[PDB]
């Protein structure tokens, strides 16, 4: 039986890695894309949503989020604090957690992951807005690192927890170098199964990420997986990739709802005209079941029409381009060619 | 190779017939469910979308519709009018056909259907609205059958076309008796492949609906196919096959994407709460692929929380339900025990 967590690393090039985890619902292959699962080797659950609509008692009634999906390999939610900032329409933060129009605190978020039964739990943090000043990004971090303890404990309070899934700590400390350390180091002392960078593509831009990227992910224990939270276009993976990152997590799906194909020549929007008499296929490479058969001109048809067929194709492409970009990183690290790799990606994907 | 058109009648029980329709591209069952396309042995185009968006003149140049769509058996194409006159902002009728907000007239309705290279090509008729005087339905009627003979002859002079198409005349006359003998003996004089039942599911009912097939469909030629146009619920299947119909055309797929789902115990709106925990699949003997894998509790949870899979799901189900009803149909006449089947069916449906 596999084990409860072990990340192994097989191939290396430069920062990039490429390895697997092994958990005991499955094997996942990194660098990893990991999908929502109401759209891969893991999906995301979506705790925010679910902790309000059923309930998170609700989903345990029914047996977890495994079973309630339909889906018996690895699950991952996030530790619902992003979301409820974000969305929610009055937020009261203190020590203890975040009240919000409810209480959602280290402890509270960690049993609603328990209760969904997911098998990557994320620590309860903190996203300090962007921008912040030092001052503001120094008080936020050092809440998420008192945070960060609290989930542990919380985690491995839970046997069934404890045994059989897995917590990733996060790392915050905006764009300040001194603080990501700080962050890093706390984590590390606490010790965690693997290691998200948090606090990115809040705003910041793709510039400013990778100088970030640049020297925090280099502070992570080297030996376990590295999760960049909120990641992102085609070409921020690449680049995050190029750092160091293991695993990514929405836009594929979204975009798929909104016209827009990725293809390896950049995103196209199939509403435009210019796809009405368009027979190739969204992609001219692309290996996917909607490619393998259908055109831009009847995909563009369907969704010009309103019809809930064209965005579902739209998004089953999305997701395969993504999990092919995927396969093509993994292979191009094993064999020694991702820098070739991601030189080429960039020169087509921008032309 | 198959024969551009034969219908053979495999087995009776009172009224009701099965037996089969073999055409160049594909052998189609009877009775038979004819699914929209955009949403089975032959499925549906929509001329009036179509004509309109990309144009037929359009679809011809990319191929045609089966080449468009990805379907490579038999389609059926309504003549227009009928969308016409539901959906047009602005229509003007003459004897020469309709002018709207465009003129469709028989001539131009066939070479539509041609250009969409449809297998099966309505004629081009007036569904009367309802109710109407005997004084109108017949003008409307007769105004019909000069359309039919119109036509035939615009099919007829397209040498692709009536190599490889066939032609259905419709039936009118309201719900008048002499004038539904009327309209069938004008057309059986014309001659056609097939005889469809029109201007019905117009507002009359069930009730109302069915005196008239009782009198209609043993006026048409029992030797070819019949087909009740725009009907309908599963209920209205089950009367209209003990009264002699063959074919049947879209609520499964308006249903889908409007929460509502079918089943042999009727149908559900699977948004209401008593669905949230609900764990059994949609209908608990249906094969379909959603029911082998997914609880209405799920499919419950995505269609509340705005995902299109949700919807997808409820119409692939939707559409396997009918397909599945089809087939009970087919072997139950085939058997024999048509009759005990309509009455386990309804006393269950309505329960
Ligand atoms: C978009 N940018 C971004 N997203 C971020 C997220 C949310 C990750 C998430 C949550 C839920 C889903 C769901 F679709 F499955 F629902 C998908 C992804 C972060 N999450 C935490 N905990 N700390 C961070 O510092 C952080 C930074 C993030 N930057
Ligand atoms: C809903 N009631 C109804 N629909 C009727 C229709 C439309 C059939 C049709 C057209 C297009 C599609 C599409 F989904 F594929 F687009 C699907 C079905 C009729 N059509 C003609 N020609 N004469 C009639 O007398 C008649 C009576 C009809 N009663
Ligand atoms: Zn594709
Ligand atoms: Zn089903």
């Amino acid at each position: 039986d596999r084990p409860r967590f072990s990340f192994s690393i097989a191939a290396r090039e430069g920062k990039a890695r490429t390895g697997t985890i092994e958990m005991k619902r499955g094997v996942i292959r990194t660098p990893a894309f990991m999908p929502v699962g109401t759209a891969a080797d893991i999906i995301l659950g979506n705790t925010y949503h679910l902790m309000l609509r059923p309930g998170a008692e609700r989903i345990a009634k029914l047996g977890g989020l495994h079973s309630f999906m339909g889906w018996d390999r690895p699950i991952l939610t996030d530790s619902g604090g992003y979301q409820v900032m974000s969305l929610s329409s009055l937020t009261k933060q203190s020590e203890e957690g975040v009240t919000f129009k409810h209480m959602l605190s280290p402890e509270r978020s960690i049993e609603i992951q328990h209760l969904l039964g997911s098998d990557i739990v994320m620590a309860f943090d903190e996203c300090t807005p962007y921008p912040a000043t030092p001052s503001r990004a120094a008080s936020s971090m050092e809440r998420s690192m008192r945070w960060a303890k609290r989930s542990r404990d919380a985690f491995d309070s839970r046997k069934e927890q404890a045994e059989n899934a897995a917590l990733f700590g996060i790392q915050q400390g905006s764009v300040f170098e001194n603080l990501r350390q700080q962050s890093a180091d706390a984590l590390a002392e606490i010790g965690f199964d693997g290691y998200a960078v948090g606090g990115l593509a809040v705003g910041e831009g793709q510039d400013e990420m990778f100088r970030v990227l640049d020297f925090s992910v280099p502070m992570l224990p080297d030996d376990k997986p590295h999760y960049l939270m909120g990641v992102g276009k085609p070409d921020d993976i690449v680049g995050a990739v190029e750092r160091g990152i293991d695993m990514f997590d929405v836009l594929p799906t979204r975009s798929g709802r909104n016209g827009q194909a990725f293809t390896w020549d950049g995103p196209i929007n199939i509403r435009n005209a210019r796809f009405s008499e368009d027979l190739k296929p969204l992609d001219s490479e692309c290996h996917c079941a909607v490619c393998q058969k259908w055109s831009r001109a009847y995909i563009h048809h369907l969704i010009r029409a309103g019809e809930i067929l064209g965005a579902m194709l739209m998004t089953e492409h999305n997701i395969a381009f993504y999990q092919q970009l995927m396969q093509k990183i993994r292979d191009s690290i094993s064999e020694g060619r991702f820098s070739q790799f991601a030189q080429d990606f960039r020169a087509r994907y921008f032309a």
